């Protein structure tokens, strides 16, 4: 049989994996090795695994390829390495990239500073307006780069529309699908060419692995592996990290269901609360791109942003008053995580520059975990009441 | 007390490490985490660990910094990532690098193809001739890059002399110290600015970790961390890999002593053998740069190359006749590893091009392990006798 | 705050765990150490951790204690070690145990052969009939031992009733709660004194850890630790196994929900199938002790047994015809597992002796996993159709 | 070829291990699995691995069997589990054991209290006097149990002589070889029937694994596995712990050489020091059983005990004044460990009872590590000078 034919939950559990033919071991063994041995000079020449590949990591790459409906996968040392290995494989001096402005922070630094120092220019646009992408394209544009949903207000990008635009002008579309996971969104099915994830978030899900994955056509992935990893970033994933990610992703379906069920309850609670001015969540019909979300996403996700009354000091008081939610900058973990960018990560940044970046003084971001939603709601209500 | 004051074996065991103050645990705990939590909004802003750093990996970086007599260390996903994170941190389009030609293979691809595609030009020279390095320097030269000893005939580069030349012309010297480990050679003490290793080889030593390390001044390492890793390669080392490397490096001193004691015995045996035309080993007085080796290296290393009578077919027969030595392309493991580049790794490469690269049809490379030297010698003698 | 006050899902995620006070690490660090160090002679005497305890394993023990509503937990090397460490701590030569007959196989060997060789006699009874337990009690009875649900037909034992009987006659009740997990059944809340689990099954859930847990009063657990583990079995759990179990148990709630939702669908399908003579599942109203199950269990579990038409050869053909279900003797994993005891595990056992043990020639046992239930059903239907 | 024919260092590296036939992986894969799968009903019946065995742990057991020159090995959860699994497999109510009195502490509790509660009586004797062993034997004696060298003064037991006595009277000899490792002593070669180790000490050597090993005839080991582990202690070793022990034992030869070379230097220093009244070390000719040690042990070991002038307070001051040596109760680690039993572990024990146990107020025990011996000596001298 072929796991590409089975239901998505079945694929999550089985795809890329099989019992060890040699031993019958059901768990994928951890091939924690650097060295692979040949039986003869002839076998040595023939193969020329190699530890540009590894049997454990191979299982993870094959699984994620099945889940994203792509041909092949490539695991990396971090989400940022998945992004840079991809873009540095595709681009050389003189090339151009059109990127969404609403992207993850260290992606922005790589595109803003690193790429131009290698002769690769980047134009940043508002990707919620596909016409801005079209207008920014140039004869030298190799790649359009988008993230959806995007920080910090969970705005969306119409993947199918953008893919059509990119392709008409001879560029590839790369989509960072980290926030959704393949359980909730499948960019390749909508016309994207390449998907990247930080598996650090939902794919692993257990807050104990830093890692990335790239999924795309075999022809591209081979280049990302034999040139990008081998000759540029060196960002390979360790076999133990691959094994942990394989283990975490086993529960991706049930975890995403619970994250999203919890998040919807919490988003509705926050929307009903008189001390909360705004709530950003694709699952609320008041979301600016609600209907696009319903077509493109199977679930509205586990992340919520919201603005508390009273600006900077209220937001600080609120996060200082939670008892259950944990203060941290990651997302996609089993524990509910909360952060207040204006007092935490962006405190040195000038208020008016924060504002330009969509970060208001009162904005809180919440990564909803697997706890009982009544407990998370009660904790939020407690902290909100105190802060306001 | 301060481990920088203690003997080298004491440093190998203790430097960068201490019992866990919280629990008393002697082994460095494995901080297998992606997420770090803040106790308040204020603590969050203050720190802005972060998982651009990790307590386990920090211990490894501090240890290797002590051992190389550098200020700071930075762990990476692979030896190649240590090299590319370094050079991509230092160089931008329009910059120039002078590199030894006798370098590790995937370093050569990065320098030959990847760097020029980012607008960074590289001149390759014979670094055994320091005048060639001087002659190749340009106003835009940022870095001189060397490896010593170098594949495939274990030629040397005079680190102190090259450092003086590089510095006089305003460039940094980066040295790949992988083959020696800090137990046998200390490039920073000889004037190098930056040392890189693949810890995949001797530093870990157990053939089960792919990883790299960079050691240098705090000011440089900070840039390699906060720009190179964060914004370019994303090549961070996982905490488990760091923990395994910490564990492997505990025995670095006793392992290097045994590797080198074994290697000298084997090199002398091979030098006495009438079916072996040449033996390349820094420990033999017939080595072209023997006296330089005696000043610059505390031991002559665990690697030997040698040429067997009868060219390509003899070399193939020989490696096909070993019973104890294992056929593989890595080095620095506890097991003795052997390879015949002409029939294994370089078989597709044209004979005359192999020859230009110092790879003769009969050249065998041997990574000497920790087995009884009489057993390794008996195995070699057996295979040589059969092959010739 | 106190996690004993929060909802069960919140407890599953958080109980026994907290960010590392020293570093802020959210994941419990893996304290993979044998050695703990003292700061002074005085601190050494004072503590006399010790590695009869470990910070990682402590977190697991505290979590499971919260989840079972017991005072304290003790982790072990295997489920069987949890059982034997308990019973060998409690019993000495001349003591007596009343045990259910319908128990796990290697528990039966320990009770049948090992215990009597140490002078500890065991009476086996049908624990579905509490009067049989009462009738078997003796002045020297220290322990009543039960498992519920029990193999192979998922019969039940009324925990509250049995606890009352045991206590009236001055004995402790120990319950193996492995099949249910604390998510579905809480024996201590029903009057049991001690709960044991093989965490190898649902608690870990990922088919990659062998381990056990014991939960009970602090006074008993201290004895099981400082006498049973230290001075009898030596069956301690490794910190890495504890860390993996902590990680697996994070998803216990969502996993048990899905296992049981899937199992109910499959049990109903099997009950409607004309080639299946019997289906044993607590979730079917036709189950002999259905109402007892509804009071004592919050969900009916992820395990089903059923009898296929055509006896031994039909059962063999059926398991040889599945494509998705994996043939194995474990349970509680994310993958659906299937076994046919009469042709697999009990083939050497005489047919009439198998029959006495409740194992008919046509009995199949199924551990329902997290795959799509339609896929599991389609696979079963396919194999059943072929086999019959 | 057969590793039983090779030199001991070669065996240490290679025995029990081979590249993975399926993949070529040189490192033994970590089979971190609980579940093994069958390809058919027939294969299921046939095997009835099983996770009473595991491919990773199997490699460790086979290696240690080669190194001790025994037929078979069995890994366990701890050294104490190796001991109790052995003795509870061999003995039943009514049986008798003759044991050395000078044994490891938690072995003493198991023999003194646990065994008699199961109807198994134990006679303790001074095993340095083989006549005391003979005089204590009874018709029901199944086992003679010895440790050599023994705590706390490193007295010896003549293994060959004791084996002859045990055998003449129809008993087995079990030897705890933990202090020596098979590199320094081979009890089976001297007539012992069974060897046990805590691998927690030198075999693993890295202070990060708790575990045990049993080595003996296939017929016995099968019983220890299929009855002792399966049906009594449940004390199996986890595959990750086995993998770490495999990795640690790779350097056993070079580690034991350095431990013993360091220890001899330190013992000679202490013997020359006027504030040290006694030094116990088999490598000093003043050792009461020096010549026996020279025949039975290939090296004199890495452990030293010594008495400091000034009794209890001097010993306390001394250990409170070390800067490099770490205060801990384990041994065989890469770091030098020191303890003062009278002020640390035996402080509650009455002075006259301590004295009976060979523990004087001034006795210090030292586990010599791999640091530079001059540094350890300088640290000891510093602390001794201060304390006296
Ligand atoms: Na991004
Ligand atoms: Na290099
Ligand atoms: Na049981
Ligand atoms: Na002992």
């Amino acid at each position: 049989s072929d796991c590409r034919t089975y239901g998505f939950n079945t694929q999550i559990v089985h795809a890329g994996q099989q019992p060890d033919p040699s031993t019958g071991a059901l768990s994928t063994p951890i091939f924690q090795t650097s060295t692979f041995v040949f039986d003869s000079a002839e076998q040595g020449a023939a193969r020329f695994y190699t530890r540009l590949g590894n049997p454990t990591t191979d299982a993870l790459e094959k699984k994620l390829a099945v889940l994203e409906r792509g041909e092949a996968g490539l695991a990396t040392a971090s989400g940022i390495s998945a992004i840079t290995t991809t873009l540095l494989t595709l681009c050389q001096q003189g090339d151009h990239i059109v990127s969404a402005s609403a992207i993850y922070g260290c992606t922005h630094a790589f595109l803003s500073h690193s790429m131009p120092k290698f002769g690769i220019n980047v134009s940043f646009v508002d990707a919620a307006k596909p016409e801005e992408i079209r207008a920014a394209m140039r004869p030298e544009t190799k790649v359009v780069y988008i993230e959806t949903p995007a920080n910090p207000t969970l705005s969306l990008v119409d993947i199918e529309t953008v893919a059509g635009i990119a392709h008409q002008q001879g560029a590839l579309l790369v989509v960072d699908n980290t926030f959704m996971s393949p359980y909730c969104q499948q960019p390749l099915q909508l016309g994207a060419d390449i998907v990247v994830h930080s598996v650090t978030k939902y794919i692993n899900g257990h807050g104990d692995v830093i890692g990335g994955i790239i999924v795309g056509k075999q022809e591209f992935i081979d280049q990302a592996r034999f040139v990008g990893l081998k000759d540029i970033t060196g960002g390979c994933m360790s076999p133990f990290n691959a094994w942990l990610t394989l283990r975490g992703v086993k529960t991706l379906g049930i975890r995403m269901e619970r994250h999203c069920e919890n998040a919807l309850k919490i988003a509705r609670f926050l929307e009903g609360h008189p001390s909360i001015t705004r709530v950003y969540y694709p699952g609320l019909s008041s979301h600016p791109q609600y209907e696009l979300g319903q077509r493109q996403m199977s679930l509205p996700g586990g992340i919520i942003s919201f603005e508390i009354a009273g600006g900077l000091e209220a937001g600080r008081r609120m996060i200082n008053s939670v008892e259950l939610c944990l203060l941290a900058v990651s997302l996609g973990d089993t524990e509910t995580l909360i952060q207040h960018p204006a007092s935490m990560t962006h405190s040195p940044v000038a208020p008016e520059e924060r504002l330009k970046a969509g970060i208001t003084d009162g904005l809180i971001r919440l990564s909803v975990g697997l706890e009982d939603p009544e407990d998370i709601i009660n904790d939020l209500e407690h902290a909100i009441r105190k802060a306001t």
